[PDB]
């Protein structure tokens, strides 16, 4: 309130050079400009996109720069013409938008809105390309416009998802990404039928998600598929039925899986990245009626490859980005049906740190079966 | 009837060698085996898939062979356990069946046979290894268990539609091929709403199936892609409203399509059995909803190759064998459609010779624009 239309002197974790620990700054945030929120963060959480994107092998190295795109807040302030959202409201802060006025916007199934689709190498704002953060006079670049390593955040008011007001900050704060995208891989892209079979390629948050849109759906086999073992008894809370490694066998996972199917499964969701295991995903469905949804990102030029007889045999192969979810309308009821104890968010929580420690949901993260860490603002 | 349960004395057109005219050859055709039917065939028709096998480069070279499987006849005696068929019926033999016992011939959406779907290298009957053709006592083999280049066959019931009795039989002969595979690869694979814009890559018998489903869906574009600039006045007659030839054009022909639609089409068919086909027909639809349907069959191994990122951008793949019809529950509606003036069938009709002359109807294939040749059996 009474920071309203002021500069406001707060802390962010700020990487300084890619693959070095994050360094706790203080940085003077900006006002929002028009269609703008700025947002008090109380809680916020790492993945590997964050890790991806901070190491910056490969990548455009983007420094000085404050990462975090998964977050529990509360806006501070709005900027000119925004009008759905007001100081007070409890918001996520999502990697990608809803400006509500294109046709992605204004279809059934697309959420691959023209303004404010996900852009990782946008350092700045949409309104003017200029950055909210500044340290000692000089700008800080952003990151998928969120920047929620930060007391406070600037973020266009197309990618703020308002919330239930009596949600916990906490448990919501990882609906804004991995949980929301393999949820809505499963039920809005796969769309298994009751009692059908669905494979589960990767058994990260992605993956977790994605089994339990398999058991809302009513799938009476999820097999879960992974290289890391470790990951196996933690999958079955979530509802994955059997679990599967590659390693363990000498025929190819696809022929692993149509054995154990007569023929294969009805649906598979490909939740790893790994191009391999899209092909894989893909010729390990049932022929006839088949249907592989993908959703790892690769992070070669690798392409899908696969005989086309495969698909004259009746497969079907989707993708999705962010579970087909648009941010602003549907992102709401995910939270929704946690709210009515219809979806689990406690179990995704493997950690939790002070803001201060940072650098140890890094750790946990690069050392694996890290599911979500909660970062917790204000020491 | 006097011919029930007697071995048949008639001519058949008789592939000797590899690449060579057929000969009329006196031939003699058993009676019909368990779960078979003997088939008496007034008209048929030559498509690329007999000329493919006849020419058998790089196929395994089954000679003598009875090619054949687009055709119009009348049950002249059933085999044992037939009960769905009788003699008098007007039937159309099929290259692919319906047991109705597996798991696909109970599905809504496979017309994949675990029994009898197609396979182009069995060469004799189902029941028994055995032919039921001979010549001089030696025996002949079966195309597609069809073999309609004879005044009879013998056929397994369930690659055996029956169909309404005053439906033309010359114009019908040509439903079990090309025509139904594209459209129903539009209607049921494709499945494009009021209004959407289509794709369609070859212009033969299957993208002219494939243009009439789209007028049918309602489309409001169907743009006609073919290297062959011929077949485009033809094309438009059956639906086509825009065509486009990609030797006219810098630009790759994804990206013709882009821009002619802003941003893609919101289907494709693709009909051409070129893999480059495959891929710009995947690539031209529009990210968000977009959906392509494979049909064309590939000639070699090349594989069907695409960046992920194409599919995470939410677009769709499929692919069709016959339209997704079941042969012998679907296939006589199709009929029906035509008989209640719903779906063209005449036009197809390019060209007609007698049997005598069935070495001309490769001739017009062979020198291209031949759609269909109706070969009329008696003389
Ligand atoms: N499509 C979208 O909109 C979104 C895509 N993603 C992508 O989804 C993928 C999954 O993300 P997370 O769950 O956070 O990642 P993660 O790294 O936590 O989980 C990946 C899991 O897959 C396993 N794995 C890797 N390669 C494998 C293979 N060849 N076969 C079997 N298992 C294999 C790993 O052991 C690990 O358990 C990532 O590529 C991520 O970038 C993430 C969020 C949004
Ligand atoms: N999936 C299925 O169940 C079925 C598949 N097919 C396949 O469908 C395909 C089409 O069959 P028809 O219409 O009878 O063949 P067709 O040879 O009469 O027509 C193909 C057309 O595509 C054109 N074309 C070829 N390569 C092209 C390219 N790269 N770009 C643009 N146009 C190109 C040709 O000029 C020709 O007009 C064939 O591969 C056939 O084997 C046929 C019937 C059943
Ligand atoms: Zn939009
Ligand atoms: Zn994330
Ligand atoms: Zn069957
Ligand atoms: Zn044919």
């Amino acid at each position: 309130m009474s920071t309203t239309g002021q500069i406001i002197r707060c802390k962010a974790a700020v990487a300084w050079e890619a693959g070095k620990p994050l360094v706790i700054e203080e940085v003077e945030v900006a006002p929002p400009q028009k269609h703008e929120v700025r947002i008090k963060i109380l809680f916020t959480s790492l993945c590997h996109t964050d890790v991806y994107f901070w190491e910056a092998k490969g990548q455009t190295p983007l420094f000085p720069r404050i990462f975090g795109h998964e977050a529990g807040g509360i806006v501070e302030s709005v900027g000119e013409g925004v009008t759905d959202l007001q100081p007070g409201d409890h918001v996520l802060p999502i990697f990608t938008g809803e400006c509500g006025e294109c046709r992605h916007c204004h279809s059934e199934e697309s959420n691959m809105c023209d303004l404010l689709r996900i852009n990782t190498e946008r350092g700045g704002m949409i309104h003017d390309g200029e950055s909210r953060f500044s340290i000692n006079g000089k700008p800080i670049y952003h990151f998928l416009g969120t920047s929620t390593f930060s007391e406070y955040t600037v973020v266009h008011s197309g990618q703020v998802a308002k919330i239930n007001p009596d949600a916990p900050l906490d448990k919501v704060c990882i609906v804004s990404c991995g949980l929301s995208t393999g949820l809505g891989a499963t039920l809005n892209v796969a769309k298994p039928k009751k009692g059908q079979s669905v494979a589960i390629f990767g058994l990260g948050a992605v993956g977790l998600g994605a089994a339990e849109g398999a058991r809302i759906a009513g799938a009476s086999r999820i097999i879960g598929v992974d290289f890391n073992s470790k990951r196996f008894d933690q999958a079955k809370e979530f509802g994955v039925t059997e679990c599967v490694n590659p390693k363990d066998h000498d025929k190819p996972i696809q022929q692993v899986i149509a054995e154990m199917t007569d023929g294969g499964v009805d649906r598979s969701v490909e939740c790893t990245g790994s191009v391999q295991a899209m092909i894989q995903a893909f010729e390990c469905v049932h022929d006839g009626w088949g249907v592989a949804v993908l959703v790892g990102v690769p992070s070669k030029d690798d392409a899908f490859k696969t005989h086309p007889m495969n698909f004259l045999n009746e497969r079907t192969l989707k993708g999705t980005f962010f579970g087909n979810y648009k941010p602003k309308t549907d992102i709401p009821g995910v939270v929704e049906k946690y709210m009515n104890k219809e979806l689990e968010l406690e179990k995704f929580i493997t950690h939790t740190v002070p803001f201060s420690e940072i650098n140890k949901a890094f750790d946990y993260m690069l050392k694996g079966e890290s599911i979500r860490c909660i970062i917790t603002m204000g020491a």
